[PDB]
This record gives structure tokens, sequence and C-alpha cells, in this order.
């Protein structure tokens, strides 16, 4: 639909939480230009205020994505949390680029996969338990 999520490289799609993908699917043709206008001011914490100013319902849906992402960090070790924040940074940057029409470089996603592989078995299992929908 408006967002073109399917056009993303596979290794990038692998890391997307469900809530980001469901949000992207939901974007209507008149909603996308709202995200474009707002994200073009920057390079979501703070995006929410600006988006909601323009389109309350869209901003509500964006806030729900961020609320969703929080749960995924619960109970994780310092190393696993460091990893997860890098994963979400990758996903955020991508979705912003997709929205504004910048190219997508999947090198950051290949780095995430390599990094996951060198985590302890206990941290890999904890990440999978908190994110059963992600292909690490």
């Amino acid at each position: 639909g408006a967002m073109s999520v399917a056009s993303l490289p596979e290794c990038v799609k692998n890391f997307f939480p469900t809530e980001q993908l469901e949000f992207s699917s939901s974007i209507t043709a008149d909603e996308k230009p709202v995200l474009h206008e707002v994200f073009q001011k920057h390079s979501c914490g703070e995006m929410i205020d600006e988006v909601s100013k323009k389109h309350p319902e869209l901003g509500k849906r964006l806030a729900t994505v961020l609320e969703g992402n929080k749960k995924r960090l619960d109970g994780l070790s310092p190393a696993a949390v460091e990893y997860a924040k890098k994963l979400i940074h990758m996903v955020t940057t991508t979705l912003c680029s997709l929205t504004v029409g910048k190219p997508i470089d999947d090198a950051d996603a290949k780095r995430l996969h390599q990094e996951f592989q060198s985590l302890s078995s206990e941290d890999q299992a904890a990440l999978r338990k908190n994110n059963p929908d992600i292909k690490f």
C-alpha cells in the first residue's frame, strides 16, 4: 500500500517488531504525507508530538508502537539490552527512510545478525523469548 514495506531487503524485514509492521501496513494514502512532512524535519519518542499535532489518530497509533517496543526490553541483561536498542535504532532509521524516500542500506542489518551470533547462549535465548516474532 502507501508504505511499500515489502520493498525492503529481506535481512532488514527479519528484525522488524510486529507492531512496526502493523503500523506501516495501516498507513493510508493520506497519512503517509503527514509522516513525510514531519520526518523530513529530522534525520519516535519526539516524533509523536509533532505527528499528533497534524493528525491525532496517526500519532496515537505511532505511540502504540513505542509502547509495544518497551515490553521487549524487560528483564534483559545489560548486553542484551544494548543489542536490542541497536536493533530498534536500525528499524526506526529504516522506517524513516522508507517514509521519506531515502535509500536503504542493509549493512546495519547484516551487522546485527553477526552481533547476535556472538552473544551468550543465555542472552540469545532471552532475546528470542522477548521477541518470538523476530528472526535474529
